[PDB]
Order: structure tokens, then C-alpha cells, then sequence
């Protein structure tokens, strides 16, 4: 014959079925590690955030009036009780239409609607450093099998 090998074999394959994605392992997210006080500031010196974080007032009762206050403390004590505050807030809360009141960044929209704080550090991840190189390599390549005379 030709010697088509089996044939058999590379049908096995052919049964093969895409199977959907997993979810891994979602549950939180260090965003102290990437919000810095410049940019949690303008946003949780915002009235409509304070109110929300009346039920949850940092330790010593006196929370950050303005975005001075958080710029200063930078990662001490109250910015890390405010941080935690903060994301609680939102998660249970959910800010939602109220970051929009303010024109507040969409990124924080999306995750404060869903009260996600994964897609919050994901969004401000990809927003401050985002990711571009490109190495495809491809094409053009081809193989010329046939070409062989001369």
C-alpha cells in the first residue's frame, strides 16, 4: 500500500473534548502590596466611602478625614486597618453606584460592585504595569518538503 501507519492511532485523539476552566483557589488578595496610599487616598477621603466605613471605623475611632492623613501614615497601623476596613466594606456593602458618584477610576466600580477585591487588585495591577512584550515567532517558516532537486 502507502503505509498510512495504523490510522487508528491519530483517530484515538480525535475524541478528545474541551473541558471548561478552574477556578483555582479565589478568596483574597494582599492589596497593600500594590494600592499605595496615593492611590487609596483620593478614594477613601471621599464621604460616600466614610459613611460606609462608620460601621467599621478603624482602631482608635478617629478614621483618616483626609487623603494628607493616609498619605502620611503610608503603611502603618491606620492604613492597614483602613486597607482591611476598607475591602470588607465593599465586599459585604458593595459600594457600586456610589465610587460613579464621585468619578471615581472603573476599575474600582467593577470590583466594588461585586465586592470582589481579587478583580480590584487585578484591574489596578494590570491599570498601573501592563503587560507587553509579544514573542509569537511564527510564520514563514513553512518546510519545502518536496524541494529537494536540483
Amino acid at each position: 500500500g502507502s503505509q498510512p501507519i495504523q490510522l487508528s492511532d491519530l483517530q484515538s485523539i480525535l475524541a478528545t473534548m474541551n473541558v471548561p476552566a478552574g477556578p483555582a483557589g479565589g478568596q483574597q488578595v494582599d492589596l497593600a502590596s500594590v494600592l499605595t496610599p496615593e492611590i487609596m487616598a483620593p478614594i477613601l477621603a471621599n464621604a460616600d466611602v466614610q459613611e460606609r466605613l462608620l460601621p467599621y471605623l478603624p482602631s482608635g475611632e478617629s478614621l483618616p478625614q483626609t487623603a494628607d492623613e493616609i498619605q502620611n501614615t503610608l503603611t502603618s497601623p491606620q492604613f492597614q486597618q483602613a486597607l482591611g476596613m476598607f475591602s470588607a466594606a465593599l465586599a459585604s456593602g458593595q459600594l457600586g453606584p456610589l465610587m460613579c458618584q464621585f468619578g471615581l477610576p472603573a476599575e474600582a466600580v467593577e470590583a466594588a460592585n461585586k465586592g470582589d477585591v481579587e478583580a480590584f487588585a487585578k484591574a489596578m495591577q494590570n491599570n498601573a504595569k501592563p503587560e507587553q512584550k509579544e514573542g509569537d515567532t511564527k510564520d514563514k517558516k513553512d518546510e519545502e518538503e518536496d524541494m529537494s532537486l536540483d
